């Protein structure tokens, strides 16, 4: 979806997942809107509903909730996990992030910034232009927030 619609979204979500974990709001985001393109990549219930899975987190024998099964073109089939909302989904990843100690930096980061380097050296992803466009990320957002907090302000000085 567009970049605003998605941020309006889940901004929300990822603070409330962030108080939960530690792990930084912004690299929650950030994270959440590179891998989903935006919310481009939507994974929908059999019947049409979101899944809410931004992430595209996969549903194996360690998860106990509902599932969705995708088939893709050779044809492939892959379940996905299913949550309630996207507070649910985000609490999922910084759940998942949590119980894997080797990303113990990230959950104790001050900055995204912070953050995005503890990913980086806990190895998070191989190929780095990952990281790069992480950070890009992370600075478009940062923009991005300020852009709509004056978006609040300039309108609340209507009256
Ligand atoms: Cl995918």
């Amino acid at each position: 979806m567009d970049s605003k619609d998605f941020l309006a979204r889940l901004s929300l979500p990822a603070r409330l997942a962030s108080e939960q974990s530690g792990v930084p709001h912004h690299l929650i985001l950030a994270q959440a809107a590179l891998e989903s393109g935006w919310g481009q990549r939507q994974i929908l219930r059999e019947n049409g509903e979101p899944s809410y899975n931004v992430f595209g987190v996969k549903a194996t024998a360690s998860w106990k909730g509902p599932v969705t099964e995708i088939t893709t073109t050779k044809k492939v089939k892959a379940k996905f996990r299913v949550y309630s909302s996207y507070l649910e989904a985000l609490s999922d990843y910084v759940a998942l992030l949590t119980r894997n100690p080797r990303y113990a930096a990230v959950t104790t980061a001050a900055t995204a910034e912070q953050g995005a380097v503890a990913l980086q050296n806990a190895g998070y992803a191989t190929d780095p232009n990952y990281a790069r466009k992480l950070t890009s990320m992370i600075q478009q957002l940062k923009a991005m927030s300020e852009k709509v907090s004056k978006t609040y302000s300039a309108n609340l000085d209507n009256l």
